[PDB]
DNA sequence: GTCGG
DNA sequence: GCTGATGCGCC
DNA sequence: CCGACGGCGCATCAGC
């Protein structure tokens, strides 16, 4: 059903071997936005030279999709999943703790499959020990109704600790979509700001409450303002039990949350192109600030932003709704 | 790998 | 202790 | 070996 699907499945395909097996952060970014930007082009490409029109796609690129669209295949994607090594390490990056170095590691030393996973589980540190034990039910999407209940939870115990709290469910969720990967909360609490922490538990009285009424479940990591976990709804008595999903827990300064709204919402794509776009407009954004760059290629003070539009406006940017800010693609008959 | 120099 | 590098993660 | 490319939190290491 996918316009160009072919291609877009071929370059995210290049873009996770980079990644995982090359660990060549840069071309999996540039085989990251040649994908976004064909999947979001309404017409079927028929050519290289035409997919070269579109900003990301050079030279290298046109010339496979012009190899794709002769054989319906690419020969160095043929090669590269006839290799075990690469095919074993690149799964092996799908454990939430395990990257590209640590797969590479454990690759060579013969640990190539999930079963081998679980045997060698003394040499994952806590981390890859929750990913892998969470495997299967992590690689599952959360329904939107599911996200509702999960987001009724969050609220209700957060009010209880505190009512000045505000939590925020950011990521696909906020942006809409039907289902999501996990779910993320953005907190803030007047206590904290960029200027002061008068009080010194303000994420942990949460988690601590979250886990209290068994809500979250495990711990991955966990600082003074980001807290990562897993977590899963309670289930109808007798009935079947859920799977178990990541929870992301993000505490931002409560004079900063345009930003961090900003950043959280996503996409990790349109969060990317918008900040390369500052840039080139002379600015520089976190999900804290937004600054100008002097003419030394240094961030002055931060600039007054009183809506996540005044962002936008900022780089001369038409503001673009929660919804309109997730990837997408177009369909043919 | 692509783009701005 | 601090700072800076590497690895892995978030959007 | 042209160099930037989005920006940063948490975990852990190295060197001081
Ligand atoms: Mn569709
Ligand atoms: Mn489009
Ligand atoms: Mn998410
Ligand atoms: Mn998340
Ligand atoms: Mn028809
Ligand atoms: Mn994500
Ligand atoms: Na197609
Ligand atoms: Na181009
Ligand atoms: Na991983
Ligand atoms: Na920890
Ligand atoms: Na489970
Ligand atoms: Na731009
Ligand atoms: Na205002």
């Amino acid at each position: 059903e996918t316009l160009n699907g072919g291609i877009t499945d071929m370059l995210t395909e290049l873009a996770n071997f980079e990644k995982n097996v090359s660990q060549a952060i840069h071309k999996y970014n540039a085989y990251r936005k040649a994908a976004s930007v064909i999947a979001k082009y309404p017409h079927k490409i028929k050519s290289g030279a035409e997919a070269k029109k579109l900003p990301g796609v050079g030279t290298k690129i046109a010339e496979k999709i012009d190899e794709f669209l002769a054989t319906g295949k690419l020969r160095k994607l043929e090669k590269i999943r006839q290799d075990d090594t690469s095919s074993s390490i690149n799964f092996l990056t799908r454990v939430s703790g395990i990257g590209p170095s640590a797969a590479r590691k454990f690759v060579d030393e013969g640990i190539k499959t999930l079963e081998d996973l679980r045997k060698n589980e003394d040499k994952l540190n806590h981390h890859q020990r929750i990913g892998l034990k969470y495997f299967g039910d992590f690689e599952k999407r959360i329904p939107r109704e599911e996200m509702l209940q999960m987001q009724d939870i969050v609220l209700n115990e957060v009010k209880k600790v505190d009512s000045e709290y505000i939590a925020t469910v950011c990521g696909s969720f906020r942006r809409g979509a039907e289902s999501s990967g996990d779910m993320d909360v953005l907190l803030t609490h007047p206590s904290f700001t960029s200027e002061s922490t008068k009080q010194p538990k303000l994420l942990h009285q949460v988690v601590e409450q979250l886990q209290k009424v068994h809500f979250i479940t495990d711990t991955l990591s966990k600082g003074e303002t980001k807290f990562m976990g897993v977590c899963q709804l309670p289930s109808k008595n007798d009935e079947k039990e859920y799977p178990h999903r990541r929870i992301d827990i993000r505490l931002i300064p409560k004079d900063q949350y345009y930003c961090g709204v900003l950043y959280f919402t996503g996409s990790d794509i349109f969060n990317k192109n918008m900040r390369a776009h500052a840039l080139e407009k002379g600015f520089t954004i976190n999900e804290y600030t937004i600054r100008p760059l002097g003419v030394t290629g240094v961030a002055g003070e931060p600039l007054p932003v009183d809506s996540e539009k005044d962002i936008f406006d900022y780089i001369q940017w038409k503001y673009r709704e929660p919804k309109d800010r997730s990837e997408h693609h177009h369909h043919h008959h």
